[PDB]
């Protein structure tokens, strides 16, 4: 299936998923097209943010959906 | 003749056809009705996924059978 990542930029990238890929899966994928490092990616669907270890089921990401990509920055 | 299309919905169309009737003619006499494009459509009689260029009578649909038509996501 096909998700949305609204990207650092503004704009918007499509990335291919399944349904038990984790949020680290997504953010590898992320990391391809855009440049930013998995450690530095926060990503939020319907106003929450997504953890490593759960896949897009855990939290009923379906096709189509949207993610926000927002830079996590430490220190 | 008559037959049945139940909707996952639960929803009962009835629909006037005849033995020769393909099933691409049931789907475009579903698209008349509820307005729904064959490309969309997978009907199913007893289990069995229907093929456009077979008849009613080619499956044994009968009077008042029951077809359940089930939607393909778009996209
Ligand atoms: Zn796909
Ligand atoms: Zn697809
Ligand atoms: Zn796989
Ligand atoms: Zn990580
Ligand atoms: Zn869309
Ligand atoms: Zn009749
Ligand atoms: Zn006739
Ligand atoms: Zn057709
Ligand atoms: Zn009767
Ligand atoms: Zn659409």
């Amino acid at each position: 299936m096909q998700i949305f990542v609204k990207t650092l930029t503004g704009k918007t990238i499509t990335l291919e998923v399944e349904p038990s890929d984790t949020i680290e899966n997504v953010k590898a994928k992320i990391q391809d097209k855009e440049g930013i490092p998995p450690d530095q990616q926060r990503l939020i669907f319907a106003g929450k943010q997504l953890e490593d270890g759960r896949t897009l089921s855990d939290y009923n990401i379906q096709k189509e959906s949207t993610l926000h990509l927002v830079l996590r920055l430490r220190g």
